[PDB]
């Protein structure tokens, strides 16, 4: 009985949409904290070293800036269908 | 502290920052894994274009994390390598 398929409802869709929205927020928080770490290294070692790490970090940030809107889009799509069920 | 004035960070400080990047890479992988579980849990209840819509959007999110995670891992690994190099002139003389 424990393994029964949980049937889709608007409540389930909104719950999972929430998971995606929350994941987007956590991801943003993470990149903010890591940026702080890279900022903290400025002036603490050779400029060539800082340039390499800043460059890598900006590449990671660009990947994150693609990722977050995709998660938000999934959340929106789930909510759109949830509203259909309710209406 | 380093013999060289230009180096204002200790090996242990670099290792700490490297730990933040490693933790972040782990957390990102755990996140995409749990979201994958969610998509997988719904997939069999969708059909046609709707099923494909969610599957494809999720694949796109997974691809973005496949860019992101190795960059963070690389930063962590490289910070630790530099820590090892700086150690030779840290509190040495």
């Amino acid at each position: 009985n424990a393994m029964a398929e949980i049937k889709i409802t608007p409540e389930e869709l909104e719950r999972i949409a929430g998971n995606f929205k929350n994941a987007a927020g956590e991801a943003q928080s993470q990149i903010n904290r890591l940026e702080g770490d890279i900022n903290s290294l400025e002036g603490q070692w050779a400029g060539a070293t800082q340039a390499k790490f800043r460059g890598e970090f900006i590449q990671s940030k660009q990947a994150m800036q693609q990722y977050i809107p995709i998660l938000e889009g999934i959340s929106t799509d789930l909510k759109r269908i949830a509203d259909k069920f309710r209406n």
